[PDB]
């Protein structure tokens, strides 16, 4: 059976619980915590590629008031469905499954300046979402995981001090 885990997910909680901030900039940040996950049950004979994009989670943006995240106006049209590849892609499945996947290198941005960058729209939430692609295979077969323990809200500075400490604290 195939199953993707979320790697350091009790590191995900401490920031989930305080409502999770990743900053865009022109030229695309680095995200912390890092994405990762554990996988079995892929055929370790097999290839398959690894992608990851971030699904708008609401029909609204967010606003910090009062040191409280509120609903803060209507959505801006979504942005671009980018999709990040995996450096690793296209891989064995032996590969996949012999260490944790991290997406250390992906970029968030709030400009289209290219870079294999993922575009996100400042002050809305996004659940990170992970495709595994078989390659190779005539019916392109695709699984795809959520991890709703990763949502975050794009940001061009921090709003949160308390998610400024953490980021500090445990990066
Ligand atoms: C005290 C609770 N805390 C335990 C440590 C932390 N884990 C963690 C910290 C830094 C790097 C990687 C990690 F996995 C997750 C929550």
């Amino acid at each position: 059976e195939l199953r993707v885990g979320l790697e350091e997910s009790e590191l995900w909680l401490r920031f989930k619980e305080l409502t999770n901030e990743m900053i865009v900039t022109k030229n695309g940040r680095r995200m912390f915590p890092v994405l990762k996950v554990n996988v079995s049950g892929l055929d370790p004979n097999a290839m398959y590629s690894f992608l990851l994009d971030f699904v708008a989670a609401d029909n609204h943006r967010w606003k910090y008031v009062n040191g409280e995240w509120v609903p803060g106006g209507k959505p801006e049209p979504q942005a671009p469905s980018c999709v990040y590849i995996h450096p690793d892609s296209p891989n064995f499945g032996a590969h996949w499954m012999k260490a944790p996947v991290s997406f250390s290198k992906v970029k968030l941005t709030n400009k289209l300046n290219g870079g294999g960058q993922i575009m996100l729209n400042s002050l809305h939430k996004y659940e990170p979402r992970i495709h595994i692609v078989r390659v190779g295979d005539p019916q392109r077969m695709i699984t795809s995981h959520c991890f709703p323990e990763t949502q975050f809200i794009a940001v061009t500075a921090y709003q949160n001090e308390e998610i400024t400490a953490l980021k500090i604290k445990y990066n």
